């Protein structure tokens, strides 16, 4: 059940934009990112300076839906946190990385996979026959190297591996700035 | 999830529409094409003047709907600007290309396709015949080559070659005027 | 999706509230029974303004097409037509059934005037009453009247399986003017 | 059914959510927690000082999903009251005992299970979910934190979290669960 | 169908006048949702009365003991009423009502027998067996009717029907509603 | 399709002017429903008569008794009508109307026959042990004005009954004249 | 998986038992296993009216009427039918176990045998019309007399025991007189 | 796919069918139960001397089911012969510990459980509530403690556990006699 | 589709079966391997000593399942020869390199993938004995016996999502021998 | 419908029946289920008879390169020469298959329309793991030069075809190299 | 129901008539139905090349492609195949129907004939990638040459006629050119 937020009826997702507050508490496919793309531009529309904040629960998905998101984030002129609370696994750890520098967070017992699998699956036909001929992988290798400082030759390796990473190893890696305190 | 905004409650996109934006964020059939051009002509009937923003980030679809979005653009008297956001593919990039001279844009990552295929999605079988009348494809190729300022022998090529073009390949071959560079902060001092 | 308009209706409610309605699909009884509706509520609220019917429509039940049809004809307001994207069997028959010079097409628009015998998902006896001979003469004689074709003409055309361009239709008569782009008007 | 209750027309568990009321009375997935950790949220964002009343009747689930909850609680300024009304199974009993220190209750016939199944409990984690749970080790830590809160040693905790054993709400309490059994209030 | 009425739907609405309807099979949902009306109701007003209708098959056990935990933790008086049928779980609550505030139509059917369960999870009756909620039943079951617990664990054990007359002289109820 | 009134849907425009609408099979949820309606309406006012209407095939004899005892329970008097059917528990809710306030439209069918057997299990050993076909043939025994033992045939039986059939029988005070 | 058995002759594993006179009654009873059955009974007679027959029972029960054609079928023909419960006999299964012929109704130990007959058809097995004729014909009362005659048991004690939630081992069953043996392990 | 082999023409599970050999590869329910009872009665009215190979690679399933299996086992007279081929579970690795001592074996990578689940779940309520009588998990920890020699206080306990063993760990456990050397 | 062949009535399999041949070619789940292991148990049956020919087509599956195969394989007298066609990934390539010394093959255009996924072939009960009784560590020692290469090169290899020619698993000791076409000099 | 053909007694199908006169028909889509049965029939073929020629019909729209692949791959491996025939269609790996058969055995019905677009995904009868050894394994290189080689083409121009929708008639596909001869209504 | 027939050998009624030469198109012609088709023509040229096959046709039509494979295998092998229409024979099955031996293509007295050829995949029995080969490959035209030889009627009345909803009686195929004659009831 998702409830409702009485001030004028919001549910209880409407009720965290008005605070600026974005959820991605899923995979990551076409309709997510175009919602997740919608409310980011929105939140610049009402207030171009202040803060958003990203919460990441995701297993990842769409690498052409992620890029969406990605871009997005980087284009916008509000500086946008991403929290990671319970997991981010391929495309969700590559938008946790993404986060304004000094604003990439996690919880103590959050999980981190940089594997970046194949295929998709999610993933339409299209979709996957552009990462290839693209050299899609080439290009968020390149990014996740930039933004964890991390050499490309040690992010091609581990991007091509199945790794699991504490909130804690995330941070030593260079993914998030700082792992959540309890306060 | 779409979430609801209230200033009066609308969702994500209703909201957006109220800033004259529009999402085609799916494969186009003859529901999304309806949707889209019954907001194409609201947004003329509220303001004939201010420009229209259409967002992409389409797989592509039918060609009977595809023209039908294609033939509001042109029809209205606003300039329509186009973003892909994602990814622009068969009839996805045909709306990409068509949009207000000057006015195409695509982000950094975003991938285009021309290749108009020879359908896929689930449609009518008049539709489908309809979809594979040859003269429909000249008409794609000859708008493709006035758009874009290739000649018609190049257009033929590459409309029937499976090719993927980065936001930066697009610009260079004319299916878009530019690739959005992020918005600087604190740019407008003496005015903001 | 169909977005929500605040002045809440929904994209298509707000159209509404314009004169403006969308034939967007297949032509079956809950289709024609909203349509119906629509024009109805438009003629109560204005008897004399002008009502906007845009079609892309793969065409469907004539009996269905007869009912809006009818409610076209015997309301007092114009009902303009304009086809966008297609309009095929009881969709093109709708288009040809505009008021007189009043029926558009957009440049790319497809006009298909082949009345299939066979065909779309009807009840037993609304089939049967699709097939009734009678019913195709007069949907011939109607496309004659408004077309200006001879009834021969229009017998050998409603038979066979033929696409026209926007500008063949207006040729052709089931169409008044194919509609162009704001950019070329000075 | 869920009915509607008006002050502003709120379902029952809104009205509830006013109150700084949250229901976890399902199977703990993605959504759930996703839903749960937004409510904690919202009420710190309200109120960072009152306390927050966390009713749970859960058969576990998802130890990723449970975690995201535990971590949410443990960082927000509130104090959490936990109230297990029928059952605490798997991470419902790991929430349970997670809850504010003296403000951790159950009814006298709740069902208190401390067993956390090897997998993703009854279904409810995904495949990678489970690979991180073993890779991490997050059995270790999740014995660590109930070896913590209940005051048990880890070797009594590590026996006991991987047996099928049912407490009563009196047995939970002295385990070190829960505070206090909520006692028919005069 | 449920309607609207404008001053809710007709569940609603009569929750406004402290009325919560058990009208269905017990499970989690259900349990969930009569827990958290019984709450609001107590927010609203500790002092005034609550209303229970049932008609209700029965249900989990777990579920059940959900509810009946919240009538007696509540300080309101919780008056149950049966209409149509109260059997398993459901004669077990409207025995658990406030005392000389246990009611049914005449026509009303109960059934008092607990079946060995027709739905609640694996996890559920796992607990039930262990911590031997059966006996319990019948401890609070004997206590609720003035019965022996020797009488009690005989009739759960049974597949038994008494009509409204005979569920009072059981004392599972305490008067059987006249016409008014 | 079930249209919308502003002052509800079409049900709730009409429970405003204390009408309830029993127009299908009977089994809990219909019957839950229609004793909430009841309840909900004795609470606005308890002097103001009550309109049932009535088109079902019948159902569930335990459903069937817990709007029947609702009815006789609450103070207004709730008047019946039946439009199209009133067959098994309907005909025994059309039956159960205040008396002089049970209404039949002219072509309405009704039937009293009390089949043997939608019910649940536990709703069918219930009815079967409570003999609660005999405690059926009393109540229509009464509120008809037949002896017992004419119910108790006549109940065993497939017969169909006019509205006039009907008021000549006892379930019905008067056929309603177009007026 | 049903395997099969070849003697130029190929019959499926329960067609092969049917050879040696071994029906399997292995699910709950409705009226297609009722037939199943009694055609199985039928034709074994038909092939030899002296032998025995065995009938093992691994079944939650049913309905009355099904488990009524197989009591009766078991009843009419000539040869002996030895009863066998492995894992379960409940309802008309157990009913069916305990009109076994006379010393040669078994259990395997670890068999659980229940005499409770549900209010209704035992979960689904009985249509409205097969409820119908169980009350009227006072089915109830002819299944509790046969359980008194078959058991040795006074007719008050099985109607309280087919009235209760009751299970009972292979060893329980035979003291109450619903078996006459719990099988013996044979060895070399 | 289940191929058809000619000597007559058998499937493949048939043709072992010929030479004693019955698989238990699936989850345990009543049918399966009822046709391995059913194959063990046919195999003992051919030959009561000869062995039976009872090939194991299963998660469990029905205590009664099971029960239907481990009493049939006990009462012919050959000698089952139990080999555990992947995994033995809950009643699968009962199953595998029911088979003549001495002739009880496992492959050197199978997986053995002797956790006993509390509950199921296609099963019958009534199956699925006498599946759960406390009477029967007192019955199958004291036919554990005789099968493997292990005491009844060690049973309960280990039953009660979610506990993986390896052949080797199980054959020390006393569930099987040896590990099959290749 | 499956032919029938008369010799007697057998489909393709029954009648490569005859020839001691057995193909595998789906996912590897409790169902596959069942009749796997005991076409492999009939073939030494019929004979102890002549080799058995197992043809690969398989994206791989449960670990479970994939070890009844290969512990079978290594439990039986005759020799198995194993041939990939296609694709041998997972717990496919694992059987492929588990085949008699000398006599494992692929054909030229066949693609191995070594890569041991974390995990959806695999039951609830299957995954939980996996990480507990640490068989990935064991399919890590075998691959390292069987191929020649270290454990340490191995252990990063499967954790990798990496594909390889026929030739590129010759090289890696996966396959003794890549089969070539018949070599027709004229 | 597959009728039933008695020789005399022994029962086989209609494709059963044509395999005893080493006729294989490749009627559908490309999967791992219709690779694994055509390499089954192949192998089969072979052991009865390791010199006589093998006939394979196609009528297949395409599907999975990695089933496609061991079919090509069995056809190559055997001993017996693979005749094949397009009768309807060929396209994407139905059409590498019907050059693939023996050189001067390459055959095709006068309306047979062969397709020698190879899509760039499988489409969608490939799995994630199919599809992604395709790029790593660069397959798409490999099927151009087999392509090249079986045809006479050079790889430039084969590499600008595969990438296009292009359809040919039985006379094109002979012009192309594509088969070897167009089959003419037999006397 | 299809009844079995057992020779003293057990066929089902359709394998019965196959051992006489009789194949029948009783359904929508797809790539299944066409593969069928094909393969028992080949099958029936195998047991006897000199030997007439008898093709009887109750078909509403169907795929292009699928049509096309059977009408080149009829032409490609060596016995006459006869065409007998029982019922129906629509679109491609119209098409089959005038494709039959010279002096051999008929139709019983109430049988129904159109030779109208729908757009698009004729009844939604062709794929995409069937549609996309047609309209490229002018697979109409073709149609209407072929139908026009085997009628002798102008190119200019079949392309009209074949493009319109049109139905005959089996005198009206008869006169069209589509059959040889209407079979007279047996004496
Ligand atoms: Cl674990
Ligand atoms: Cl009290
Ligand atoms: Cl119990
Ligand atoms: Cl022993
Ligand atoms: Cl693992
Ligand atoms: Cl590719
Ligand atoms: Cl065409």
């Amino acid at each position: 059940l998702i409830p409702t937020v009485i001030e004028r009826a919001y549910d209880i997702y409407s009720r965290l934009l008005k605070d600026r507050i974005i959820m991605l508490g899923s995979q990551i496919d076409d309709n997510v990112a175009n919602s997740i793309v919608s409310q980011l531009l929105f939140l610049q529309a009402q207030d171009s300076e202040k803060d958003i904040y990203l919460y990441i629960n995701s297993p990842g998905g769409s690498v052409t839906a992620g890029f969406a998101i990605y871009d997005t984030i980087q284009h916008i002129k509000p500086d946008v946190q991403t929290i990671c609370i319970g997991m981010a696994a391929s495309m969700g750890s590559f938008l946790l990385a993404a986060g304004a520098k000094g604003k990439r967070f996690a919880l103590p017992n959050a999980e981190v996979m940089i594997h970046q699998p194949l295929g998709g699956a999610q993933a339409t036909e299209i979709e996957i026959a552009a990462n290839h001929i693209l050299k899609t992988r080439e290009k968020l290798n390149r990014i996740l190297s930039e933004r964890t400082g991390q050499s490309i030759e040690k992010i091609q390796k581990d991007t091509d591996r199945d790794n699991f990473l504490t909130a804690e190893e995330a941070k030593e890696y260079g993914l998030i700035d700082e792992v959540m305190v309890p306060e």
